[PDB]
C-alpha cells in the first residue's frame, strides 16, 4: 500500500501543479485583462472626451469600431476576471488578487440571491416553479438533441468548412441539475426520464 501512497502522491501532486499551472496562467491573465480593461476605458473617457467627430478614431486604440463591440469583450474580459522594490509591484499585484476575490464573491452572492428567490417560488409556485424545470429541460433537450445532431451533421464530409468558408471569401449540467431538482422535488419526475436512464 506504500506505493499507493506514492502513487497518490504522484497524482495529488501532478494534479495540484496543474490546478496551479491554470491559475499561474489565469492569474497573471488577471493583472493583464483587468489592466486592458483600464486600456479599454481610458479609451473609451478620452473618445468619450474629444469631439464627437472622433469615435471609430479614438476608439481604434481599442482596435474596435464602436463602445457596444467594446463593451462585449469589456463584459467577456470582466467575465473571464469573475470567471477568474517589488513590495509597490507585490501589493499590486495583491491588489489583482484581491479585485477578482470580490468579483467571485459577490457572484456566489448573486446565485445565493438568486437561490433564494427560487426557494421562495419553489415553496410557494412550486407547480408553476416545476413547469418551469420541465419546459427547461425540455428546451435543455431540444438544444442537446439539435447539438448531437449538428455533432452529426458536422463532419458529414471535410470539405463542409472550405465551402462555407468561401461564402465569406467569395448544457449536460443544466440538463443534470434540472432533473435533480425534478428527480428532487417533482414526485411525478423519475429516474428513467433521465437522460442518464436513457443511456
Amino acid at each position: 500500500e506504500e506505493e499507493l501512497a506514492r502513487i497518490a502522491e504522484r497524482k495529488k501532486e501532478s494534479g495540484r501543479r496543474l490546478q496551479e499551472q491554470a491559475a499561474k496562467m489565469r492569474l497573471e491573465r488577471l493583472m493583464k485583462k483587468e489592466q486592458e480593461l483600464e486600456y479599454y476605458k481610458d479609451i473609451q473617457r478620452r473618445m468619450q472626451g474629444e469631439s464627437k467627430k472622433e469615435i471609430k478614431r479614438l476608439l481604434d486604440e481599442a482596435e474596435l469600431k464602436d463602445e457596444a463591440a467594446l463593451e462585449r469583450v469589456i463584459r467577456d474580459l470582466e467575465r473571464s476576471i469573475k470567471r477568474a522594490r517589488q513590495q509597490r509591484l507585490l501589493k499590486s499585484n495583491w491588489e489583482a488578487r484581491q479585485r477578482a476575490k470580490a468579483e467571485k464573491e459577490a457572484e456566489k452572492a448573486r446565485l445565493a440571491e438568486e437561490a433564494r428567490l427560487d426557494e421562495e417560488r419553489r415553496k410557494n409556485d412550486l407547480e408553476g416553479w416545476l413547469e418551469e424545470k420541465r419546459q427547461l429541460r425540455l428546451a435543455k433537450l431540444n438544444q442537446l438533441k439539435e447539438r448531437e445532431r449538428l455533432k452529426a451533421d458536422l463532419g458529414n464530409r471535410k470539405s463542409l468548412a472550405s465551402q462555407i468558408r468561401m461564402k465569406n471569401i467569395a448544457l449536460e449540467a443544466a440538463i443534470r441539475s434540472l432533473e435533480n431538482d425534478l428527480l428532487r422535488y417533482d414526485k411525478t419526475f423519475s429516474y428513467d426520464m433521465t437522460l442518464d436512464a436513457q443511456r
